[PDB]
């Protein structure tokens, strides 16, 4: 059988940029909450398949108890646990499309990422409201107001606007000028600018280093779900 197939099989071990980014960011986001429950996940495509840490995540971020988990390794107990996590998200206003317990238990990557995004959106971004603007659009207007003074920043979206890292440094500088010497930063060191903001955010604001920096700089259009997840932590930290 052909060498050509074998080489392309190996090539499937590279995740597309959008997955790398969502994987890194949504894993760190889940972990910055699960640590209040004394646990962590390591691999987002594997560690929600039994429904247990998913139910716990939902409890930690909602503050409300979910019904008791099924105990037992049998596959229908994992299905019952994930159904409880998804029924709880539904009950909180999220209309789920193309997402079901069966594919989550089977490790479906796009579906598992999509589910976690619906959680991040509902419990971190949905209720953001600035000047009669809610959710994604409200978080964006917020970023625009905070960064308006900064002439080397133009927040117009949750992707390309954020590539050079200056948008992140400005959000910090506006709220905490003591923490950053903004005037010394420029557009030629985007990787530096990103890792700097993330290092400052981690040390002083308790926000883990969620972003895939290399991919943000090098990908034509960064993943906006990942960037919204990270920026949503700055909003909660500053408001």
């Amino acid at each position: 059988y052909m060498i050509q197939e074998e080489e392309w099989d190996r090539d499937l071990l590279l995740d597309p940029a959008w997955e790398k980014q969502q994987r890194k960011t949504f894993t760190a986001w889940c972990n910055s909450h699960l640590r209040k429950a004394g646990t962590q996940i390591e691999n987002i495509e594997e560690d929600f398949r039994n429904g247990l840490k998913l139910m716990l995540l939902l409890e930690v971020i909602s503050g409300e108890r979910l019904p008791k988990p099924d105990r037992g390794k049998m596959r229908f107990h994992k299905i019952a646990n994930v159904n409880k996590a998804l029924d709880y998200i539904a009950s909180k206003g999220v209309k789920l499309v193309s997402i079901g317990a069966e594919e989550i238990v089977d490790g479906n990557v796009k579906m598992t990422l999509g589910m976690i995004w619906t959680i991040i959106l509902r419990f971190a971004i949905q209720d953001i409201s600035v000047e009669e603007t809610s959710a994604k659009e409200g978080l964006l207007l917020w970023c625009q107001r905070k960064t308006a003074p900064y002439r080397n920043v133009n927040i117009q979206n949750f992707h390309t606007s954020w590539k050079d890292g200056l948008g992140l440094c400005a959000l910090i500088h506006r709220h905490r000028p003591d923490l950053i010497d903004y005037s010394k930063l420029n557009k030629d060191d985007p990787i530096g600018n990103i890792n700097l903001a993330m290092e400052i955010a981690e040390k002083h604001l308790d926000i883990p280093k969620m972003l895939d920096a290399e991919d943000i700089v090098n990908t034509p259009k960064p993943d906006e779900r990942a960037i919204m997840t990270y920026v949503s932590c700055f909003y909660h930290a500053f408001a």
